[PDB]
C-alpha cells in the first residue's frame, strides 16, 4: 500500500488529495451504456456532461473521486478513463456487487464471487487492465443469502489485496451491525470498511458505536433531499425528506463525540441515472445545480460556521479517505 | 421481406437454408463475458468451442442458426460475427428481452422499450451496424406487468419492421394462451410468432389450438434431458424427465394432425452457459455429444424411420423458417 489504482493508473497516497469517497459517473445496468446510449442523449452527451461536472468540482478543489458504480449498476470504465482525462480529476474504479445481480452473477458460489472480485482488482476490469481500487457491496436490510456471499467475497478480497470495501445501507434499518458482524467472521478489519449511506440515520448511537468498533462511517449523500416536491413519490423515495443541512449535521455530531477519523464525506452525484425512474437526472440536477461540488461548497462552509475547525474538515476530506484507500494488508 | 438480417449482413430468403431456429451461442448475463470470461476458461476457448461446434452443425447440413440470446440472456453480437465467419454458418441475431431483464429495463414504459426493440432492429446493435432479425420475449407461467409490456413492445416492433417474435413458454402452463392473446390485442398476426419451448408439454390439444390459429410452434429443446441423472436436481429442473424421443414424437403428432406448416423444431443449444448452475454445460453435452447437430443427425432419421415424408422434413427445416424469418408486414 503505497499506490492507489485509478482509471489513469497508479497514483501516491499525497497525489489523491480533497477526495470524494462515494460518487458516479453513470447509474446503470451492466451493457446498459452501449446497448442503449440513446436513453442518455448519447454516449458523447453523458461524457461532455461528466466532463464538464468534473471540471467544475475540479475548480471548487476536488482532487479524485471514487465511482463506486460495480459490474451490476452499470460500471463503464472505459467512459470513466475519457472523463477522468478530459476533466484532469483522478477516478477510482470498483468492483463488487450492488443490488441487482444478473443470474450468472446471483447464481455463484462465495469462491467463484472472490475470484471475480479479485480478477478486477489484481488483473484489471474487461480488457482494459484498469484495476479496481474499492470493493462496493449492498444490503437494504436483513441481507439475502446471496448478499451474504457477497459481503463474504468482499471480505476475502480485501484480506487478499489491502484494497477496502464500501457499502450500501439501509440506515433506519441498522444494517450496518449485520454488515460488520459478517465481515468480522471473515476477519476483516473494520477499518477497511466504510458502512455507507449513514447520513440517512438520525439514530446517533447506531453509528457512535460502529465508529467505536473502528469502522468508517460514509456519510455519503448530503445532497439528497425532497423537500419542495415531496408529490413526487419516486424522488421522495430517492432523496427522503430530510433536509441537507440535518445530514451535514451529523458530521458535526460524529466530530463533537470523538470520531473526526471515521468519518467519510461524498454528495453521491450521477452524471446519468437509468436504474431508476425516467428522468430522475432532471429533477436531482434541480434539486442540487452544484452537483459533485456540493461538498466543497456548501457543506464544508456550513460546517465552518457551525464551528467545525478547517483542518478537522480537511482531515476529513483528505486525510481519511488516503488512510481508506491506502492498500492495507492485516498483520 | 426478400432479405433476412445477420450477423455478416444482409442474405436472401434462399440463402438461409437448413435453419435452427432457436439456438445460443452462449446464454449469459449483459456485460458478463466481457467482465469475467475466465468463468468460460477463457473468450478464446468459447470462441474455439463454439466454432468447433458451428462447423460440425455445418458438416450435417445447418446452414443458419438463430440465436435468441438477448441482451439480457447475455448476447454478444461480436462474439456471433466472429464464429459465424469462422465456421461459415449464417446467424440471425436477436432483440427483446428474456427472463432477466436489470432495472434499466424493468423500470421502462412500453414506448421505451419499443424504441429499445426498434434501434436493435433497425439501426444496429451496440456500435457494430449489426442489425437483429427476431424478437425473443418471455415468460415462465402467467405475464408480470413488466412481461405485459414486453410483449406489447416486441408486438409493436414487428408491426413496424416485419420482423418475427420468438417466445420463452413455461408450456406446462400454457403460456402460450395468454402470449397469443397479448399479441393478437396488438393487432400482429400469429404468422409473425413462435410460442416456444412447446415440446414441455403433452398436451397436443394446446398445442394444435395455437396451430390452427396460425401460430408457429417451437419443438426446440428436443435433446433436453435429465433421464438418468435423476440424483441432479439443478439438472432436472432444467432438463425434463421426458426422453428425447418423447419430445421429438410430437413433431410426428403435429404433422399428423394436419400442422406441419406450423412446426419450427430445433435444439436450444449453447456453447457456455453461466446463467445456471456451474458446470451445467459440462452436464449437458454429456447427455448430447451432437450438440446443435443432433437435430439433423438424430431426430430427422428418427422422424424418417417413423414414417415422415423427407420433404415434409425439409419443409419444417427449410421453408418454415424461410417464411417465418422473412420480414412481413401486415
Ligand atoms: C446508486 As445509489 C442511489 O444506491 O448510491
Ligand atoms: C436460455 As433457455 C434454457 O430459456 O432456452
Ligand atoms: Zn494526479
Ligand atoms: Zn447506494
Ligand atoms: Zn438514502
Ligand atoms: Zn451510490
Ligand atoms: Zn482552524
Ligand atoms: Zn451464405
Ligand atoms: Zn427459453
Ligand atoms: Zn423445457
Ligand atoms: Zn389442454
Ligand atoms: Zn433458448
Ligand atoms: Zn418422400
Amino acid at each position: 500500500g503505497d499506490r492507489i489504482n485509478t482509471v489513469r493508473g497508479p497514483i501516491t497516497i499525497s497525489e489523491a488529495g480533497f477526495t470524494l469517497t462515494h460518487e458516479h459517473i453513470c447509474g446503470s445496468s451492466a451493457g446498459f451504456l452501449r446497448a442503449w446510449p440513446e436513453f442518455f442523449g448519447s454516449r458523447k452527451a453523458l461524457a461532455e456532461k461528466a466532463v464538464r461536472g468534473l471540471r467544475r468540482a475540479r475548480a471548487a478543489g476536488v482532487r479524485t473521486i471514487v465511482d463506486v458504480s460495480t459490474f451490476d449498476g452499470g460500471r463503464d470504465v472505459s467512459l470513466l478513463a475519457e472523463v477522468s482525462r478530459a476533466a484532469d480529476v483522478h477516478i477510482v474504479a470498483a468492483t463488487g456487487l450492488w443490488g441487482d445481480p444478473p443470474l450468472s452473477m446471483r447464481l455463484r458460489s462465495v469462491e467463484e464471487l472472490t475470484q471475480f472480485f479479485l480478477r478486477e482488482i489484481q488483473y484489471g476490469i474487461e480488457d482494459t487492465g484498469i484495476r479496481a481500487g474499492i470493493i462496493k457491496v449492498a444490503t437494504t436490510g436483513k441481507a439475502t443469502p446471496f448478499q451474504e456471499l457477497v459481503l463474504k467475497a468482499a471480505a476475502r478480497a480485501s484480506l487478499a489485496t489491502g484494497v477496502p470495501v464500501t457499502t450500501h445501507t439501509a440506515a433506519s434499518q441498522r444494517d450496518g451491525e449485520q454488515q460488520a458482524a459478517i465481515f468480522e467472521s471473515e476477519g476483516l478489519s473494520p477499518s477497511r470498511v466504510c458502512i455507507g449511506h449513514s447520513d440517512d440515520t438520525d439514530d446517533l448511537s447506531y453509528l457512535t458505536a460502529l465508529a467505536a468498533r473502528g469502522y468508517l462511517i460514509g456519510l455519503d449523500h448530503i445532497p439528497y433531499s425532497a423537500i419542495g416536491l415531496e408529490d413526487n413519490a419516486s424522488a421522495s423515495a430517492l432523496l427522503g425528506i430530510r433536509s441537507w443541512q440535518t445530514r451535514a449535521l451529523l458530521i458535526k455530531a460524529l466530530i463533537d463525540q470523538g470520531y473526526m477519523k471515521q468519518i467519510l464525506v461524498s454528495n453521491d452525484w450521477l452524471f446519468g441515472f437509468s436504474s431508476y425512474v425516467t428522468n430522475i437526472m432532471d429533477v436531482m440536477d434541480r434539486v442540487n445545480p452544484d452537483g459533485m461540488a456540493f461538498i466543497p461548497l456548501r457543506v464544508i462552509p456550513f460546517l465552518r460556521e457551525k464551528g467545525v475547525p478547517q483542518e478537522t474538515l480537511a482531515g476529513i476530506t483528505v486525510t481519511n479517505p488516503a488512510r481508506f484507500l491506502s492498500p492495507t494488508l492485516r498483520a
